[PDB]
């Protein structure tokens, strides 16, 4: 199969349990309030400043190279913006870090540094779902929270440098089957993705829980 197939049948059953999770639940049916939002989203500035660091790290990689896209799809500089609103003007001071963020952040650091060859998998994982399900969720957010359409505290899911999400995640998906893929790096690849989905999902049980 191509590399953005593969993954995407890889995943679909972890997809479907991780959706289905507590947190995500409780998110879907709009009972996400601040307290839950600010910890998830600051969980998620620092996983995509360890992804992104990575991403810089081997951005030269040809391993990687072909989805180097900064421009478009990095969420640090919007995680910043939303940590400064949901968190006031010393964020930096008050965000939470989970043992859960904290193991994803060290799994991101170890593919980075020792298997490159694997970050794909990760990129995959959270910047196909940002441009996918991610835009339905934010709906949701700005319902059950009243965030201004403006966009104010959801920079995180606001891409001003894509026109269309759905022509971008399909560009993506056809440099994506322009790596070089041996059978073994493919294979890798699709359980690398399993393990960053499971990771979310233990990240969202950690939450729910932390939350109740
Ligand atoms: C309740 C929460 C979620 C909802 C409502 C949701 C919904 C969706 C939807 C509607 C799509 C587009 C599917 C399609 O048309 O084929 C999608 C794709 C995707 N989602 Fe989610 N999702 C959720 C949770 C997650 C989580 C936790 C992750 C990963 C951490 C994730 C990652 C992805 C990825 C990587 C894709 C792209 C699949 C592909 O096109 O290859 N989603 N999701």
């Amino acid at each position: 199969q191509d590399l953005s197939e593969a993954l995407k049948e890889a995943t679909k059953e972890v997809h479907i349990r991780a959706e289905n999770s507590e947190f995500m639940r409780n998110f879907q049916k709009g009972q996400v309030s601040r307290e839950g939002f600010k910890l998830v989203m600051a969980s998620l500035y620092h996983i995509y400043t360890a992804l992104e660091e990575e991403i810089e790290r081997n951005k030269q990689n040809p391993v990687y190279a072909p989805l180097y896209f900064p421009e478009e799809l990095h969420r640090r500089a919007a995680l910043e913006q939303d940590m400064a609103f949901w968190y006031g003007p010393h964020w930096q001071e008050a965000i939470p870090y989970t043992p859960a963020t904290q193991h994803y952040v060290k799994r991101l650091h170890e593919v980075g540094g020792t298997h490159p060859e694997l970050l794909v998998a990760h990129a995959y994982t959270r910047y196909l779902g940002d441009l996918s399900g991610g835009q339905v969720l934010k709906k949701i957010a700005q319902k059950a929270m009243a965030l201004p359409s403006s966009g104010e505290g959801l920079a995180f899911f606001t891409f001003p440098s894509i026109d269309n999400p759905t022509k971008f995640k399909q560009l993506y998906r056809a440099r994506m089957n322009t790596l070089e893929m041996t059978p073994e790096v493919k294979h890798r690849v699709t359980e690398e993705a399993k393990t960053a989905f499971l990771l979310n999902i233990e990240l969202f049980e950690e939450l729910q829980a932390l939350l109740t």
